[PDB]
């Protein structure tokens, strides 16, 4: 019983809606396997040590994302930045769950709406294989037609400048999701359903998609590595962003979750198991998705590179198509979309609780009024997600998914790593981990924390800034001002670090060096500053690993 509970806890903690929904289309856009090589490399090098670092910080300090920086006051700006990034992500992370709920509601019938066209939302150009040529993305399939016309109603929007009005069905779905999240978060701080359904679905998908008419060529395309594409840095940027998405680092979720953990909990084992399960699940998901889309390529008589969209919604075009060919399609559709709802709800409560804990640890008034604060956060998310359910809401969702995270999250995580490792001290961090868990981290962990991970993060951030491709959605090109809007969205969270550094420097009293010492010394050691004994002002601190 207890062993099963531990296994379920680890397995559920190792899964996210990202691994199931976002990895599919990032791997399909970025190549096949030319995405897994950067994915695995970054996973190990940065994601494992940084996941471990965030868990250890949260566990030892017993503070949220913002207040954990009492160890180094100057990085409370980084804390605020990660909180803001988590706030930004929710606006559309909760609209994907509205899509999932709409699909689940549609799944309750003996004739799935995505099996063939002939409905009201169907265009005259629909082609039913049972009943293009170039580089387009084949938006004339019954499943794609359903997703884009009976769900999104995208055909009524000419672009992000003509988004239109909110859809009254996705509106109700979002209302339901928002109410559920609030009522699940309004009291304080699911594993059985979440830790089992994703793996059952993934296993059945593998077993069924392997034996399909055209899965062989899809798998062949999956297992071909184009090293012409590792030489572009788009795959590397995507891999880094997806790693920090699936693992949960950079949003303040890990610190907030770990602040409630036991003081003697083992974070090294947690990081190891989470990373291993994440890698295995990502590889298997890529395999299954590529088999499914190779099958579609065979069925629709179109090239593997044009069967499906390369943006959000690839899963909502793929998984229904695979379900339609199973026996008892209604049962499997219901099961799969219930799994999607469970995963999305778990991740949404995780992010919202990260935000709430980070903001309530800072202010005691918010802590004393969890109900009102939770209602405010939930209502703000509901409104700024209503912004994304419009007719042209897929364009807004693409803009957000591209800009809210990405360079901003990479910068925030790099700043966190730099702060801890260099200013607070990797030696001090190792001593704290030893005190918590009884063993000092190995040399590999310290090197990754101090030198390797910050360097790779800096390289990725610099490349993502200097090598920026204008935003697009399949065959639609965003207007120039949309790119400025997205860059402003990213900068709104990136700039919070220097702003808080300047504010802290100005507010603090004393001379320049006194202000610096008060800014880099832990709040509980501020009585050393009067004694002129600061470790950071000695070469030994900066020359110690
Ligand atoms: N892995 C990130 C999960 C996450 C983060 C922030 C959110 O607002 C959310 O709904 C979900
Ligand atoms: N940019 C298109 C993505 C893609 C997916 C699979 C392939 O086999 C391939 O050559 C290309
Ligand atoms: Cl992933």
């Amino acid at each position: 019983g207890k062993k099963i509970d531990f296994l379920l806890s680890v397995v559920g903690f190792a899964v996210d809606l990202a691994n199931v929904w976002r990895f599919p289309y990032l791997c399909y856009k970025n190549g096949g396997g030319a995405f897994l090589i950067p994915y695995t490399l970054f996973l190990i090098i940065a994601g494992m040590p940084l996941f471990y670092m965030e868990l250890a910080l949260g566990q030892y300090n017993r503070e949220g994302a913002a207040t954990v920086w009492k160890i180094c006051p100057f990085f409370k700006g980084v804390g605020y930045a990660v909180i803001l990034i988590a706030l930004y992500v929710g606006f559309y992370y909760n609209v994907i769950i509205a899509w999932s709920l709409y699909y689940l509601f549609s799944s309750f019938t003996l004739n799935l709406p995505w099996t063939d066209c002939g409905h009201t939302w169907n265009s005259p150009n629909c082609t039913d294989p049972k009943l293009h040529t170039k580089y387009s993305k084949y938006k004339f399939t019954p499943a794609a037609e359903f997703y884009e016309r009976g769900v999104l109603h995208l055909h009524e929007s000419s672009g992000i400048h003509d988004i239109g009005l909110p859809q009254w069905q996705l509106l109700l779905c979002l209302m339901v999701v928002v109410i559920v999240l609030y009522f699940s978060l309004w009291k304080g701080v699911v594993v059985w359903i979440t830790a089992t359904l994703p793996y059952f679905v993934l296993f059945v998908l593998l077993v069924h998609g392997v034996t399909l008419p055209g899965a062989s060529n899809g798998i062949n395309a999956y297992l071909h590595i184009d090293f012409y594409r590792l030489k572009e840095a788009t795959v590397w940027i995507d891999a880094a962003t997806q790693i920090f998405f699936s693992l949960g680092a950079g949003f303040g979720v890990l610190i907030a979750f770990a602040s409630y953990n036991k003081f003697d909990n083992n974070c090294y084992r947690d990081a190891l198991l989470t990373s291993s399960i994440n890698c295995i699940t990502s590889f298997v998901s890529g395999f299954a998705i590529f088999s499914i889309l190779g099958y579609m390529a065979h069925e629709h008589k179109v090239n593997i590179e044009d069967v499906a969209t390369e943006g959000a919604g690839l899963v909502f075009i793929l998984y229904p198509e695979a379900i339609s060919t199973l026996s008892g399609s209604t049962f499997w559709a219901v099961v799969f979309f219930v799994m999607l709802l469970a995963l999305g709800l778990d991740s949404s409560m995780g992010g919202m609780e990260a935000v709430i804990t980070g903001l309530a640890d800072d202010f005691q008034v918010l802590k004393r009024h969890r109900k009102l604060f939770t209602f405010g956060v939930t209502f703000s998310t509901f409104l700024l997600a209503l912004f994304c359910i419009t007719k042209g809401g897929i364009y807004v969702l693409t803009l957000l998914d591209t800009f809210a995270a990405g360079t901003s999250i990479l910068f925030a995580v790099l700043m966190e790593a730099i702060g801890v490792s260099w200013f607070y001290g990797v030696d001090r961090f190792s001593n704290d981990i030893q005190q918590m868990m009884g063993f000092r981290p190995g040399l590999y962990w310290r090197l990754c924390w101090k030198f390797v991970s910050p360097a790779f993060l800096l390289f990725v951030v610099v490349v993502s800034i200097i090598n920026f491709k204008p935003l697009t959605y399949d065959d639609y090109i965003f207007p120039p001002w949309a790119n400025w809007v997205g860059w402003g969205i990213a900068l709104s969270s990136m700039v919070l670090v220097p702003i808080y550094v300047i504010y802290k420097f100005l507010s603090t009293q004393g001379s320049l060096w006194e202000r610096l010492a008060y800014g880099i010394t832990p709040e509980n050691e501020h009585h050393l500053v009067a004694q002129r004994d600061i470790r950071q002002f000695q070469l030994q601190h900066w020359l110690a690993i």
